[PDB]
Formats: structure tokens, sequence, C-alpha cells
């Protein structure tokens, strides 16, 4: 399938309203219209999320709509044993962290995903099937990896299971409250700059039992939830710069231009780690966050064009299940 792309326009904030900064971003169904400060530029996406204002009610509905449209499907992907990824991309201040983690009063994608995961595993556990959940949480800053769950580490690409951070804590968790204290520990530990990338990973291992045979098999879904550094324009930006190159090359592939243009996955820590998320074995969505007002026109236009190329990336997601699991279905 193609990478799924959504644009989320955050509302005009207090400064932009106080100072009468012109709003240049309109949302029209699944299209974004960027008006000039000559002609309007129109971009089409899979979803567009918009907010009328920052009233408490519009905040509640905004986080809810994002989860309903993007989180439920990614959660279902993991219960089907797919690898899946949501990454948030856009300039500083545009709403990346608000979309992924949210706030205490307006929780975002990650807490909602974690809550729904344990509610479903608990509802669905029985004597024919059990679930194991593990989490990891890490940050890339200045091309170095740090374990946010540990009070440094290097990337390796496994021959079958893909790129991974070797030495990274991968913790078994049995309830939402367990994962919540880890999220809270990680979020406090995050370095506080717009130049760091944070990767939250959940591995869902579904074991199926054939009590007549005495056999069992595992189907494994993996969720990568990525809150990127701000897209606004050496070793400190290398990951972001290389992500742009990777997305542009892959978009060119997924249209016919350059069958084997060089996709520089290994030129940065971030793109090597997300190598399967982009063009590989993954159900992947991008959430491109943009600011609404005239003062960010060019950065918005850049984010919109990058999101527009991402939707041409072709992925190849297959179910990750061992031999027994496949047959135990029927
Ligand atoms: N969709 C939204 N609705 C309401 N308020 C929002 C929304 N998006 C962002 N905000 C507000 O704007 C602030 C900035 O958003 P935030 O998610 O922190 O931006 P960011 O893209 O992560 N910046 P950065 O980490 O520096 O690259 C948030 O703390 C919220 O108060
Ligand atoms: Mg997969
Ligand atoms: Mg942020």
């Amino acid at each position: 399938s193609k990478v799924k792309v959504a644009v989320r326009v955050r509302p005009m904030n207090r400064r932009e309203i106080d100072l009468h900064t012109k709003c240049v971003v309109d949302v029209e169904a699944n299209k974004v219209i960027l008006n000039p400060i000559g002609q309007p530029k129109i971009f089409a996406y899979d979803h567009c999320f918009w907010s009328m204002d920052e009233s408490v009610r519009e905040k509640y509905a905004g986080q809810d709509d994002v989860f309903k449209c993007l989180g439920e499907n990614i959660l279902q992907n993991a219960f089907d044993g797919y690898n899946a990824c949501i990454f948030a991309y856009g300039q500083t201040g545009s709403g990346k962290s608000y979309t992924m983690m949210g706030t205490a009063d307006q929780p975002g994608l990650i807490p909602r995903l974690c809550s729904g995961l344990f509610e479903r595993t608990q509802k669905e556990e029985n004597e024919e099937q059990s679930f194991k959940v593990e989490v990891s949480y890490m940050e890339i800053y200045n091309e170095k990896v740090r374990d946010l769950l540990d009070p440094t580490l290097k990337v390796r690409e496994h021959s079958v299971l893909g790129p991974y951070v070797d030495g990274l804590s991968k913790l078994a968790v049995t309830s939402y409250k367990d994962i919540e204290s880890l999220m809270s520990e990680g979020n406090k530990s995050r370095t506080e700059s717009s130049r760091s990338h944070a990767v939250f990973k959940i591995t869902l291992t579904h074991t199926l039992y054939d009590v007549k045979s005495g056999t069992s098999g595992e189907k494994v879904g993996k969720l990568s939830l990525v809150d990127l550094a701000g897209s606004e324009r050496s070793n400190i930006n290398k990951s972001l710069t290389t992500l742009g190159l990777v997305i542009s090359a892959l978009a060119d592939q997924g249209a016919g231009k350059n069958k084997n243009k060089f996709v520089p996955y290994r030129d940065s820590v971030l793109t090597w780690l997300l190598k399967d998320s982009l063009g590989g074995n993954s159900k992947t969505a991008m959430v491109a966050t943009v600011s609404p007002a005239a003062d960010n026109y060019d950065e918005t236009l850049s984010t919109l064009r990058y999101a527009d190329r991402a939707k041409h990336i072709i992925n190849h997601a297959v179910v990750n299940e061992d031999p027994n699991a496949r047959i135990i279905r029927d």
C-alpha cells in the first residue's frame, strides 16, 4: 500500500489572534488550501484535521478525531500482526508533540493507543489466545541514541527483523498504568529542544493455542510512534535532512522516476532505524502538522510539499506470523 498522509492544522493561537496575523491555511474536506499573503495552492491528502478555535470543546474533539481516523487503524494493524508506524512532521510550534503525546487534559495518540491496546487484549484474552506487550522509548539527538527508559547506543540492522537499537530497554508491561509511568519517565528525560527525535515502540505478541493439538504460534504486531524534531531550516540536522532525501527518492520511485535512485537510508541514524517504515514492511502514516498564519507561509508550504510526496511512497506490509500461527487460524 501507499504511505497514508494526513495534515493537521493547529488553530490560531493567542499571539496570532492578538496581533491579527492573517490566516492563510484553509481545510476543504481532504484538501489543504494555502492562500497567498498569487493563486491559492491546493494539496490533497488522505485526511485533513482542522480546529475552529482552542476552546476546551474543540480540543477534546480534535484529539478524538485524530485517534478515530488514524489511531484505531494503526491499533488494528498491530492486532493483525503488521508492523505499523505513525510519525509527526512539521515546523516547531505546529503541533507534533500535541498530536503524539498530547497534554494531561488533551491526551494524544500515544496514551490513547496504549489505553485501547490493553482494553482490547484484556477483552480478548482467553484460553485459546494470550497477549504480551513490551515497550521501548528512545531519543535521537545529535545523531546519538539515548534510552529514555534508563536512568550511548548504536543501530544495527538484523538480517530478518530489520534495524534496531542494540542494548535498548524493551520492557514487559501488563497494564496502562505501567506504560503510563514509563511514558512519564521518558517524557521527563527527553533532552528541551526542537532538534531531538523521540521513538516510542510497542511490540504486541499474540499467541494462539490449539488445545486439541497442543501447538501454539505467535503473530507479532509492532507500533512505532515517532515525534520528530522541527522541520524548519550539521550533525544535528543530519537525520532530518536525510529523511527529506529518503522521502523524495522513494516518492520518485513510487511514480516511475528512477527505478534505482539511491535512497540513503544508512546516511543517518533516524532513517536507518525507520528504514522499514518508509518503503518497507510497514503500514505507515505521516501526520504533517502546520501552523495557520501568514508568518509561517514558507515553512508551511515546505511541510505541505513534503507530505505531498510522502503519499507516493509504496510500502510492502505483510503479516508477521510464525508457521503454526498461520495454520491455527482455521
Ligand atoms: N491541534 C491543536 N489544537 C490545539 N492546540 C494545539 C494544537 N496543536 C498544537 N497546539 C498548541 O500549540 C502548542 C505547541 O504544540 P507542540 O505539539 O508542542 O508543537 P511541536 O510541533 O511539538 N514543536 P517542537 O517540539 O519544538 O518541534 C501545544 O503545546 C498546544 O498548546
Ligand atoms: Mg508488516
Ligand atoms: Mg515537540
